[PDB]
C-alpha cells in the first residue's frame, strides 16, 4: 500500500563507469581503455577483453582493490533525488545491490559508502542480493538491461536507468527508462500509485 | 515454479547463542551470564541488560568483534539439510540474513562462512536485507517469531526454527515449526508444492 521502489547502486547512484575508467588509466597507463562514449554491454571486463587478451583480468583487478567501491562519486542528482523519494509518503526505498564475486571489501564499503551519502538510518533500507528477481517491489530502478533471476514474473516493473553502456539500446515497448535523476523520475512512480 | 525456500542464517545455519555465550563468558568470566535454558526473547542484549546495567553493552561487544560471525559452528545437521534441499528438483534455496548495525566485519564474515561450509558456488544464494518481508519465496525458515517489515502481507509462510529463546513459545495456529534439521523439513516443503 505504500509505493515499493529498489534503487540499484553502481550506475544509478555511484558512477562505477568513471571510477573504474579513471583508477583503470591511472594505475595501467601504458594499455589501451575505452572511453565512456565508446562502451557496449553491461560487463566492462568484457569489451575490455576483447580490445586485447589479460585486459580483462587487469579491469577486474581494479573493482577488486580496496577502496574502489567507497570512493566513487555519486551520479549527479542521485543523492537528492532518493532522499527525497524516501520522504514522500506512502513511499518506501530500498537500495538494492549486487556485490561481486570477491567479498572482502565490496559489501562492507556499499555499506559504508550509503552511510557517508545518506546517514546511519538509511542503512536499514539495503539489500545486497545477486538475484534481484526474488525482491518484491513496484518498480526497480536499474541499469542493466537484462535482469533475471529464479522469480520468472518478478513484481516490480524495471524502469532502465541510462548509462554509457545501454545509452543506444532500442528497448522492447513497454519498456521505459529514467535518463538521469534530472529525468521525471516523480511522474513514473506517480504512473505507479493507486 | 520451483518451489522458493529462504532459510535464515544465524540461529538456523550458524550456532550464534553458544558462540556468544561461550565468547561472552571467555572475555567476561567475573560477570553473570545467561545459560541457554534460560534465554527468552529474541535480543540477547535486552535480557543481559536486565541481568544488570552495562551488560547490554558488554554483549553487544562480543558480536561486534571480528571473527565472531566466521568463527560460528554450524548448528547441527545444517549444512547437510541444506544442501540436500538445494539439489533437490524443483527447488531454489536462498540464505536470507539480516546483518548487525556495526558492518565493519558482518556481512564480510557472513560471505566468509558460506563460502567454507557451501562452497564458492552457493555464494550467489546470500540475501543480506534487515527486511525479510520484501523478499518473495513461498516458505521462510527463520528462528525469530516476529518478522515484520515494509510489506503486510509476504508471500512467504514463516516456519518457525526452534531455539532456546523461543522453544516455550505457543504460537498461534496455523503457524508451524520445524524443531531442527534431524526433524522432517522435507515434509514441510512438500505441504507447499503443486
Ligand atoms: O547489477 P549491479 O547491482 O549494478 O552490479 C553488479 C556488479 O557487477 C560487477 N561487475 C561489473 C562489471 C561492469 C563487470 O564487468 N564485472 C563485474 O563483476 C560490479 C557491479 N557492482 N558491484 N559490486
Ligand atoms: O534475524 P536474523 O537474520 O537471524 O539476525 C539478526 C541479527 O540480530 C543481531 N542481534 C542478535 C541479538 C540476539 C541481539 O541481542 N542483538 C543483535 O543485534 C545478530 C543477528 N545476526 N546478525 N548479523
Ligand atoms: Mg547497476
Ligand atoms: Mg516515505
Ligand atoms: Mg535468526
Ligand atoms: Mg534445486
Amino acid at each position: 500500500r505504500a509505493l515499493r521502489v529498489l534503487v540499484n547502486m553502481d550506475g544509478v547512484l555511484a558512477d562505477f563507469e568513471g571510477g573504474f575508467l579513471r583508477k583503470f588509466r591511472a594505475r595501467f597507463p601504458d594499455q589501451p581503455f575505452i572511453a565512456l562514449e565508446d562502451r557496449r554491454g553491461f560487463w566492462v571486463s568484457e569489451q575490455y577483453g576483447r580490445l586485447r587478451p589479460g585486459l580483462s583480468e587487469k579491469a577486474i583487478s581494479i573493482w577488486e582493490s580496496k577502496n574502489f567501491f567507497f570512493e566513487l562519486e555519486p551520479l549527479p542528482g542521485a543523492v537528492e533525488a532518493v532522499k527525497e523519494m524516501a520522504s514522500l509518503q506512502n513511499t518506501d526505498v530500498f537500495i538494492c545491490t549486487s556485490p561481486i564475486k570477491m567479498f572482502k571489501y565490496c559489501p562492507y564499503e556499499k555499506y559504508a559508502w550509503v552511510e557517508k551519502y545518506f546517514g546511519p538510518d538509511f542503512l536499514e533500507q539495503i539489500v545486497l542480493t545477486r538475484d534481484k528477481t526474488v525482491v518484491s517491489a513496484d518498480l526497480l530502478i536499474d541499469d542493466r538491461p537484462d535482469i533475471t533471476g529464479a522469480e520468472p514474473t518478478p513484481s516490480w516493473e524495471h524502469v532502465l536507468f541510462t548509462a554509457c553502456h545501454n545509452q543506444h539500446l532500442q528497448l522492447q515497448p513497454p519498456r521505459r527508462r529514467l535518463h538521469s535523476w534530472a529525468d521525471d523520475w516523480k511522474a513514473i512512480l506517480d504512473s505507479k500509485r493507486p
